[PDB]
């Protein structure tokens, strides 16, 4: 499956894809997202891309996410079981490699995507930066992080950056989780959990491939 439109979707196996160009408009380029495998116990996909423009504008977060027919409250998930396998090639790499998972209360969260977006950036290419500001290094999960916090629009905005890129990553995502109830306040037992996604936001350079070797993840 080759998807190239802005939007282009793919299914298949209990993941989904998708190409989400959607700021295609703050630039200027071309991007298309290949599905190698999609498979039960796991995923495999390439995106290439070219982007110019917009210097701090994401032009588009492609991404295959594992589907999550129900919404569980935090408090209710044993465990996140997640591992990812990626590698960028290109010139002038201006893009970040992250996993993106959303939350939210009530299931009609009106002006916003999620209460809450947990971000895990495994890569961070060129001068690029989350939202919200840093409030220093942490240790979740075998692994030192930058914590930034931060507000986009109505979401609160939590993303761990590694310091160095971690090309293959093995985690439970429930233990960040755990972080942030234990910390910074999350309420576990009142947020679902809407969404698991991994993959790249490229701001801009290429010709580029990010590749994704394997994708598993799992709420359990």
């Amino acid at each position: 499956q080759q998807l190239c439109e802005q939007y282009g979707y793919h299914a298949a196996n209990g993941y989904y894809f998708n190409n989400n160009m959607w700021g295609q408009g703050s630039g200027s380029g071309s991007q298309c997202l290949t599905v190698d495998s999609a498979q039960s116990g796991g995923v495999s996909w390439h995106v290439d891309w070219q982007w110019s423009g917009g210097q701090n504008n994401v032009k588009s977060y492609p991404y295959a996410g594992r589907e999550l027919p129900q919404k569980r409250l935090v408090s209710s998930i044993g465990s996140i079981p997640t591992s990812a396998s990626w590698g960028y090639s290109g010139n002038n790499l201006r893009a970040n490699v992250a996993y993106d998972l959303f939350t939210a209360a009530d299931p009609n969260h009106e002006t916003s995507s999620g209460d809450y977006e947990l971000m895990i950036w495994l890569g961070r290419l060129g001068d690029v930066y989350p939202i919200g500001s840093s409030v220093g290094f942490v240790n979740v999960g075998g692994q030192q992080w930058e914590l930034f916090d931060g507000y986009n629009g109505n979401m609160h905005v939590f993303s761990f950056v590694a310091p160095q890129q971690i090309n293959n990553f093995n985690t439970d995502v429930k233990t960040f989780f755990d972080y942030l109830t234990w910390n910074r306040g999350f309420p576990a037992d009142q947020q679902h959990l809407l969404i698991l996604q991994f993959g790249t936001e490229p701001f801009t350079g290429g010709p580029a491939t990010f590749q994704v070797n394997h994708f598993s993840g799992q709420v359990n």
